[PDB]
């Protein structure tokens, strides 16, 4: 009932504030408003301006799969923080409905949102480690301690997205960032994500990487939290061997072969520990009612871990030659 007067004091200003009213106004994207829920990033006479306000880093310099993602600084507190650009037009709401209010340290943590003009700029934690992606690029790929130690992270963000109804969308290493020395991993994008019920080819959807993409999407069947695990799944396999499934052996259409092809189990390692290879072999089963959940996974994976001494390997150690 007040409902509506809320959002429209919300409208034409961007402000200091909480994340149910940055939630509330996102969902009105279908000049310059916002809300900023740190007193770091603040804003000045009712508005927060690109080139004004905050400025990136200089020279520019991008990353993220579209080069969309800065290191900023508000030019009034010093603070620096990473901004990522989403064009309005294609914005999908559930990016901001579904982590605004999210608090958990395998999440990256959401400083705020404001439009200007076609763009939303996304402001969040900025992570100096990078991506787990470029990890995996800058050393080759990773030892299997590691590698279980950072998909153990990842699925525990998960159990926490999935006990709450949401569906992250995109799992892949290009999207779990590293704290400065590497020992934490925190899930980050939520572009692709998705509030859940306990069919998917309709409405808004932007689908995920499709080396990483499950059979129940890629055949337009019903989906459910269980598509997160079998692409953290193909992300284990891409840190393992240090390229992503399936582009080693098919070069056509890839998704034909997600839905016809056994699932890709045969590019687990065999120096792999015993139960390493039967972790991924749960999270990549084709049926998602006989798939690992987030938490199964979560503590196979753990035990997995146990199973070959614990995490040991430096973080930044030795080039492994790719497959
Ligand atoms: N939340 C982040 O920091 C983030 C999201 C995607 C990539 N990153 C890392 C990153 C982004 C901009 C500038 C420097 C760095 Cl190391």
């Amino acid at each position: 009932p007040v409902e509506e007067y809320l959002v429209h004091a919300l409208q034409g200003s961007v402000s200091s504030g909480q994340a149910h009213s940055l939630a509330s106004l996102a969902k009105t994207w279908s000049d310059n408003e916002g809300v900023l829920l740190t007193e770091k990033l603040k804003p000045v006479d009712y508005e927060y301006r690109e080139e004004v306000h905050w400025m990136t880093h200089q020279p520019r310099v991008g990353r993220g799969s579209f080069g969309e993602v800065h290191r900023m600084k508000d030019k009034q507190t010093g603070f620096q923080c990473a901004v990522k650009k989403v064009r309005l037009e294609v914005f999908r709401v559930e990016e901001l409905v579904a982590c605004a209010g999210l608090s958990s340290p395998r999440i990256v943590p959401l400083y705020g949102a404001v439009r200007e003009g076609p763009w939303v700029n996304i402001f969040m934690e900025l992570l100096e480690g990078g991506s787990l992606g470029q990890l995996i690029k800058q050393m080759g790929c990773l030892p299997e301690d590691r590698a279980l130690y950072y998909l153990g992270q990842a699925l525990e963000g998960l159990e926490y997205l999935h006990t709450r109804r949401i569906l992250h969308g995109d799992v892949k290493a290009d999207n779990v960032l590293l704290s400065s020395d590497g020992s934490r991993a925190a899930l980050c994008d939520f572009g692709h994500a998705l509030c859940l019920q306990p069919s998917l080819l309709t409405g808004d959807y932007i689908p995920g990487t499709e080396t990483h993409m499950a059979p129940e999407v890629v055949m337009g069947k019903p989906c459910d939290a269980k598509v997160d695990i079998w692409s953290s799944c193909c992300m284990m396999l891409h840190m393992l061997n240090g390229c992503h499934p399936w582009t080693q052996y098919f070069r056509g259409p890839l998704c034909l072969k997600i839905a016809s092809e056994p699932p890709p189990i045969r590019e687990i390692p065999p120096s792999c520990a015993p139960l390493t290879a039967q972790a991924i072999q749960e999270g990549l089963r084709k049926e998602p009612v006989h798939r690992a959940s987030a938490m199964e996974l979560r503590r196979k994976v753990g035990k997995a871990l146990q199973e070959v001494g614990g995490l040991k390997s430096p973080w930044k150690g030795e080039y492994k030659e790719p497959r």
